[PDB]
């Protein structure tokens, strides 16, 4: 029987695999994507400047080594699988089910689902190639960026709809392609049917992004199938990430009032036994940060090896001079791997 | 007038000047070492595997690309000065003064020291280079490894005094170099003078390692000036770490301490004065590790802290730096070019 099962495999729940293993801990890792990569597989070509020690480079090129770190010590690797339930049948036994109805057993649970299920958008860039695209955007923070602007946004879930109201403020027009049939969110339609900047398409998607910016899009109807090209300043994906939708809510923990985990401190849920890391946690020491997400998972294995054995150390060895990797270590230093 | 005041240029002062930069905060950073780094300049050669997303490699290395990130911005560094004295004036009011007599100000204060003054021991190898050097260690934590081996450690700590009695379960020999004449714990002495098989050499140095890993060692006695030289098959450099000799024990601000003479972090970050922060191996609370990893996330919360204490109305965390303006400009330099 596996000694923890790790519930997510973004940055969090890679590096609680990774930890957990150094702590020689058996991990099982799930996710329900079909390749590893969590949040990180939304924006590839994004270069990451605020990961600690990591010089300025694309997510895509920082996932290789963040995935191959999850799986030094080779766990069992979970993909396509989406866990719908949660039990507790006694101390240091849990089971985790599966939607297919597979069940996996458990002496501990790490829950690194950030915020529910991801399902990236598959960008179809013609002229150019995709890693060089600088305004192709798939989150809006600072938003000052897009003054006198033509901003074209994909998707109609509510966080595109919010997002079209507040850069509709500031740009000189805003539309918002989309397909289905008519948008999702009551309330984001109020806010936004008093933007007389936006511009709806429905039944409509982006079909091809024509230096080193998009200077067009082919817009294309899904069901006639005509298209007509559109230039556009600025290009933004919207995911449509929603906390309080996770399987958090029909599982049988305590909930921060955001629909966040309650971390007690730290990745400690109200269960002892299951341990939050990432996003999905809140603590007063967190942070919205790749780096943040890596130290919950180090705390998360931490705690759950002393909960399996009480009497191991609080915190596991420092890799410099872990035994493990002696025989590896001689080989790069040898041959120059770095 | 300086937004905040960064004291101690290890990861976690330095990953919080980065983040302090791109809050658009102006940076001071004091470390008293002659070159950034802290801690990570005790085992330059040795290859870390457990920072997040980084490949294993030479400790040295990961410290130049950290240094890096610590100084994108730019900020005022005062390396070769220690602070010793840490003052409250008023809100967004701070004075930070160093043995020197220069005193800094600041709206905000950053405590990064770790545990103190660190200063590695400058080792001088010969014959070989230290990077490729294997058999060379700066920490004890699984023995197993050193059965049947002739080892050589030099401190005469409270740590390397239980390292030795340690290692000396399974060596061959085990020969124990310091310069003090106690080195300070009767017990920690009395345990290891009954192993047989250690050697005590007091008010001796290291003054060579000659050697892929090192072979031989050439000890020379303090005072006397005299030279002889051991075969070894492992050698140990140890430092002394001490959380309650800081400056923290003895200044004009009284932060809460925690009962290991670590900084009582309220939650995280804040401690019992609004507008000075601990970061790093310094502060405790519960989602603490001793580790790097931990040094880097303890920076921004200290970062995001500081900003809303001097900005009340300020976001309460920075933009993700993916889509941060900051970097727009750069970024088409390096995707252009393909610097990666
Ligand atoms: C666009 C964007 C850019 C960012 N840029 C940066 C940056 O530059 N620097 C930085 O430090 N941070 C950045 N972040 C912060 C971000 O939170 C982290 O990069 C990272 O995503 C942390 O997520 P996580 O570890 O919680 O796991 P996530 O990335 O959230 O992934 C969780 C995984 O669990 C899976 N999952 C979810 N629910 C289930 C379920 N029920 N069953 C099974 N599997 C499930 C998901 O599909 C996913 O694979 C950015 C975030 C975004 C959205
Ligand atoms: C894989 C791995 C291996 C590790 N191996 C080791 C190891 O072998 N040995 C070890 O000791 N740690 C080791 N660590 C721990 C790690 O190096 C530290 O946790 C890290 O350096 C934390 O940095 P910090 O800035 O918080 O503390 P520090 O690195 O100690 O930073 C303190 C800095 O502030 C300075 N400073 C202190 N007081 C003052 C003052 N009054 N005025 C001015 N400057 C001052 C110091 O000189 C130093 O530059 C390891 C960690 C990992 C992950």
């Amino acid at each position: 029987m596996k000694d923890v099962t790790i519930i997510g495999g973004g940055p969090s729940g890679l590096y609680a695999s990774f930890y957990a293993g150094l702590r020689d801990m058996s991990v099982r890792l799930i996710d329900v994507q079909s390749e590893l990569g969590g949040k990180m597989r939304i924006y590839p070509e994004k270069i990451i400047w605020d990961i600690g020690g990591i010089a300025p480079k694309p997510c895509h090129e920082i996932l290789k080594d963040t995935i191959k770190q999850g799986l030094y010590f080779k766990p069992e690797v979970h993909l396509n699988e989406r866990v719908v339930d949660i039990r507790k049948k006694a101390e240091r036994h849990f089971e985790v089910e599966t939607e297919a109805g597979e069940i996996y057993t458990s002496k501990a649970v790490i829950i690194a689902i950030g915020a529910g299920i991801i399902n990236p958008k598959q960008l179809d860039v013609k002229g150019v190639e995709r890693y060089q695209l600088t305004n192709l955007h798939y989150v809006v923070q600072s938003y000052r960026r897009f003054k006198d602007k033509d901003v074209l946004i994909s998707g109609g879930g509510n966080t595109a709809l919010d997002w079209a109201h507040d850069i509709a403020k500031i740009a000189k027009s805003v539309t918002v392609v989309y397909r289905k049939e008519d948008v999702s969110g009551h309330e984001a339609m109020k806010t936004l049917v008093t933007d007389l900047n936006v511009k709806l398409c429905p039944k409509t998607r982006i079909k091809y992004l024509v230096e080193t910016h998009i200077s067009e899009v082919v817009l294309e109807h899904v069901e006639s199938g005509d298209r007509h090209t559109v230039k556009f300043d600025d290009v933004i994906i919207s995911h449509g990430f929603d906390r309080c939708n996770t399987l958090l809510s029909e599982t049988s923990l305590d909930m921060h009032d955001d629909c966040r985990v309650k971390g007690f401190g730290n990745t400690t849920t109200s269960i002892p036994g299951i341990y939050a890391c990432g996003d999905i946690v809140y603590h007063d020491a967190k942070s919205h940060l790749i780096a943040s997400a890596f130290s919950d998972g180090a705390n998360a294995a931490n705690l759950a090896k002393t909960y399996i054995q009480p009497d191991a150390n609080a915190e596991g060895y420092v890799s410099s001079h872990h035994e493990v990797f002696k025989e590896a270590n001689k080989t790069i230093v040898n041959k120059h791997l770095y």
